């Protein structure tokens, strides 16, 4: 349809810490808030 190819983006949200999708954008905000696990390779 005479499209334009500018635009390259999925119509939902991807997790780029465990591969997981969203529908909300809200729901992905807080869902990123368990990925806060800080680098901690010196962590008994
Ligand atoms: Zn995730």
């Amino acid at each position: 349809g005479s499209s334009g190819s500018s635009g390259h983006t999925r119509k939902r949200y991807e997790c780029s810490k465990c591969q997981a999708t969203f529908n909300l954008r809200k729901h992905l905000i807080q869902h990123q808030k368990t990925h806060a696990a800080k680098s901690g390779p010196s962590s008994g």
